[PDB]
């Protein structure tokens, strides 16, 4: 196979394809550390040392840049190292600017690189109206984690990456979108001015739930050598496994996405229509979602994803309690699995962060977040109802 | 099993023992992101999130902690992501002190994570004796790789932090000691006033190269937490897999490692007694050994460990013979493989270090380094005899 | 979860739903050869011996049992072990009929275990017209392959079932139905009088084929517990990861299959409508197939699978042609592979046999054979074309 | 690496070495089901099929047959499968002979491809004495279990051989020996006449009880090939992973073996000095051992292997209790593994056979046996004596 600009399904099947002399049409795992060479100065093959580059990874790299419409990728440990290996790729004392919605990984990664104070950080919700104010104050990046979780507030790709040519054109200021939830098959931020793609590739991407796997696009290659070289010497790489077993997850991914999606949005109406029990309901699907404009722009075919999140005519309880009526979504934390989850972002997630901002960015005490995973529809729906009446009894 | 102070080859087959409700003897692989909670609030089992946390990675780390005598201990993506880690920890703006005879490993990490110019970093050969001039100049770590790599050099990390606690009291200066080629088995630095010790865990901890793993341990519960919040939040993990896998590897280190020595000594006093052809022999294991006290009070039973490093009655070409002659002996990188490999640090290794160096710190160029691996000892001490005289002629 | 009669979407998801202490959604790789007991008796567990038993093998098992509508299930290390265990089980010396348009499976097999000459075998086409003269030279074997590779001719299983009451009611004929083309999602057997389905877990199931293993289902105790007898005796079992990898494969089955048929039903129609370069086609999903009507009753949905069989409007090359020319359609062998492939069964598959039978059970010589894959349908079908005319010129 | 009749680690360590173009010291894994083609006609490379044979099997048995000093292997799924095809390889309506001290392996196996009645077996203790007399009757096959599981009897394998030619000459009657409790380290049974080496390749070979894989070897080229092609074609063959995963073990067999040796001798004299709690005690080491001489002709350095067995002064009770008092060896079933086993074949083994028997093949029920690990040697026997007085309280 050779692709020449196919559909992302065909992409998904061929993209990052391998070089084997015995013919595999499956690749192999290859775990060598050395590979043997030619004369001392150079290889008997492109590979010399596994965590400069290895097959699988290199593989996988390529097909996620592929599907993410992108000319380079780089696969690490987690999401968190590549998050990470971003914010140790800026100038030393920097400022970067991010949704408030976001998970504690920012918190966290934007102020260890930031060893003592190193990389400031200036936490922003509604970003089209307070990122002119901030722009400055020593920033270098953008940080837009599209749809927020667990809220679920789109932002304009494009509206920020003018915003910001606009109020800090001349100073590198590159935008990162972290594209996790929705996955390359319904979003692609790239072509929406976005000078990086990254996500956890835990979630959707491998789709399974057994790899703990992150990697970022980028079309811009001189930000991507640096980026590598930083990925070469921290060393924050992944294991051939956990890349090859990724990359056959992800040839499902658009058949995954897919399902999820529609299921998402069939159960979004339906708690959408229930005025009685359900309060609000968030699932950027539905044509009343405040950023719906954005998501027939970003967002292939308008797909509202397969997270949706809503609060029940009740309190903390019910919904403490809807996590558990529950019998096919499993309650826990992380998401975009294989699997139906559910998870109260207030208790599990957000814990150490006072109900103070829990119901300002957000975080309503009584909501229940959920990953919609590829189970029968109608089994699932049926279900979400069998358990907003135990909730509300 | 449940140890109590047994016996070195005890603890590495029952240190991090697991738990199964099926009762299995050999730990399963775990590979879950996600973990099933009885309420919102916590899981039905101690785990949650895979990253945070999951029974093969922390089993590992009990394990090489066990065998180093320690009290904790943290895996992660590669020895570089865990030197990393530590530096990621030092108060903003910092300074190091290293042995010259070092990995190019310090040098890069130790300027990545000194963004620009953030970690300074004061390399010294013949560290007892330009410490104290250097202890100061904003220093907060001194790094050890007690045998360096190729001169073998042995060091003693007693007397090194004992200066320190004098030259430098009231400030925190920690002490870490790369322990990667003589392994948990021959020595612990925890044992010698050491603050931290490090593994590269591909060379003989998993001992198969299989793997890119790294780990640390220590006794000091405070610096356990601070650099565990770093392995959380940067994410610079190992996949449950190579951990197993590791884990799987660890089981036979002291068999391994007890081998590799016993040929290593019987070849280094091969390589000892003739005057001819051999110019000189690096071996901590010869009485003869520059610190051999050293080697006395540090190393299980005096073993030298499974590097030789010697210079042959010629030149450049005699090396890269040898190098090449060898049939047992295999030319590459790396070490600390089961099998028996070799290697010319200058070439191979220290590339872009002008010749000016490869003189000054001992990496001399005519000087052949090789790794000792498992075969029979006579097939291999013959071996490098059918070798000297190849590259003579 | 916990199923109750739920659709099949949602029985692949959580049948062979695992346990765990730590409460892992994903079930880990347990590799262990042996479990601990409390007393020499009696495990701490319910497991004693991989081989005899295993949680990957056994939740496999359960899967497979439940998608395909089934009390039980058996998985061995590949088909052919599957029908070998099978036809070992017959009692010593007795015969089989199974329909022509076979692999050489049955053809080995059958032979095989039939040392010398135990296991007799009656090939024959069109099983229900000659399967009451042949229905005994001492046979206890029925062997139907419903859609046949590559002809595609669908049988009756009821209209076989029934026949065989009735020209050998009391003689325990058993009869086995591969179901591997069509899969557990598109059809069950069992639902149609027949006493045990077999797949050869390499195609569709596992879905990516990386694994070779083979699973059986039956709803008849006394047939599972001798051919699961065989099974801990022969020992022709597959390995706790080979059986995890399938298993975590068989989870997107649904999805899989579903998409594979309706791109391989719009390709059909296609090349059943160009009567210029297309003299027949052969897909069990139109209306306008020799046995639609057993399709029908048979398939779910009234999917044709992903298999389609055609004869341009040439010969031999245009055919060899063909299996190039394509860009998206991999040559190859196998098939109901993740990934779009092709094969002429004469050449490739059908080869010890002389082109006398290769025009008489349907192989004939200028006969395209593909396996649609999970690309985009409209990539597929547009490619399908643009190989037309190369063959054609 | 050229091994030239090097010694047996030297062998361990490369015997059975890859082809990667790349350079990897280390083989990787070949999943792939397929490889491509040069032309239809014949591949890209030696490799057309998985099954037909595969880079990870194929050098495993390259390993394993230059360990047994032998020219040919074979892997299978089990030992129980290697059993199996050596059967099934024997002509319609045979007969064998075994010793008496068996697994339940013969008398299954040698009973299910003996379909209803097919292939003769009459079970003997006391080879040498009945063997003449029996070693008719229809008999093709002589089964030897060298040191017998749990009595731990040896057996003369050239004895035996010269037996076969004197009362069988002419009708070639095979001789096996499974040599799985002492391993290709501690005897190679082809050096004393025997036509095959069958072991488990469970226990000491992988060694570490995370494969269930068997293997043979051979000198024999006509029955190498019969016997290969019976593989081919009933499928019962490993995986590419778990032939990895053993292959990998393999290279520490000689360091394992030979340490779970040493402290088994020094835990038999032990148990062979303590007149007062022990009444015998049985190991192959001992000079008292009944067959010492062909220990001493058989054995590599007299060594008797990793498994003791023997009687407390007391009954069953004692026993029991003795199986479970143990802190360090493990009550469970198998053994070979890295880690100590103790088991009472009397109950957990040897269960469906009469006390009647289990006093006559002398698998008394007041007996012990106990398979020796790695651990330390005093941290054992200290847990061995620290038990007699358990179980005597
Ligand atoms: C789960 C998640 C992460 C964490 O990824 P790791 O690979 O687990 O570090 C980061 N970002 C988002 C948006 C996530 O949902
Ligand atoms: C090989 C080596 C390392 C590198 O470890 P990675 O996991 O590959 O980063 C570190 N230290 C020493 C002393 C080594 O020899
Ligand atoms: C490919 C195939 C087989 C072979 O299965 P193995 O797992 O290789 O033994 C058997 N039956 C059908 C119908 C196949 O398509
Ligand atoms: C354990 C054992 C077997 C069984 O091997 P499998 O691989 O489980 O079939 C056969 N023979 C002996 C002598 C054993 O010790």
């Amino acid at each position: 196979t050779l692709q020449e600009s196919d559909k992302f399904a065909t992409k998904a099947i061929h993209a990052g394809e391998h070089v084997d002399v015995h013919g595999s049409v499956i690749e192999p795992i290859s775990l060598s550390t050395t590979f043997k060479q030619s004369s001392p100065a150079n290889p008997i093959g492109t590979y010399e040392y596994s965590r400069s580059q290895n097959p699988n990874r290199e593989n996988l790299e390529r097909a996620v840049a592929a599907l993410e419409n992108a000319q380079y990728g780089l696969a690490f440990s987690s999401g968190s190292a590549t998050t990470a290996t971003i914010l140790q790729s800026l100038p030393q004392g920097s400022h970067a600017v991010s949704i408030g919605d976001v998970y504690g990984g920012t918190h966290r990664y934007f102020t260890k690189v930031a060893n003592a104070h190193g990389v400031e950080t200036s936490f922003t919700n509604d970003l089209l109206n307070d990122l002119p104010q901030l722009i400055k104050e020593n920033t270098k990046l953008v940080w837009i984690e599209t749809p927020t979780n667990p809220t679920l507030k789109v932002t304009d790709i494009q509206k920020v990456a003018d915003l910001i040519k606009k109020h800090a054109a001349g100073q590198d200021v590159i935008l990162v979108v972290d594209n996790t939830f929705l996955s390359p098959y319904i979003s692609n931020p790239l072509n929406f001015g976005a000078d990086i793609v990254v996500h956890s590739a835990t979630k959707y991407i491998n789709g399974h739930s057994d790899v703990v796997l992150g990697v970022l696009a980028t079309n811009n290659k001189p930000l991507y050598e640096r980026l590598q070289f930083l990925q070469n010497a921290i060393g924050a790489i992944p294991s051939p496994f956990d890349a090859w077993l990724t990359h056959r997850g992800l040839k499902t991914l658009h058949l995954r996405v897919r399902q999820a999606a529609l299921s998402a949005n069939k159960i979004a109406e339906f708690l959408a229509a229930d005025k009685e029990n359900v309060v609000a309901v968030n699932y950027p699907g539905l044509k009343t979602h405040p950023n719906y404009d954005v998501v027939l722009k970003q967002h292939r075919d308008a797909l509202g994803g397969g997270m949706i999140s809503f609060r029940i005519k009740g309190g903390a309880e019910a919904a403490s309690k809807f996590a558990s009526s529950t019998r096919l979504f499993t309650l826990a934390e992380s998401l975009g699995g294989i699997e139906s989850l559910l998870e109260v972002p207030a208790v599990m997630t957000h814990g150490g962060i006072p109900k103070e901002a829990r119901e300002a960015s957000g975080v309503f005490d009584d909501l229940v977040r959920i990953s919609v995973g590829i189970e029968d529809t109608d089994d699932l729906l049926e279900d979400i109802k069998q358990a907003l009446k135990q909730a509300t009894n």
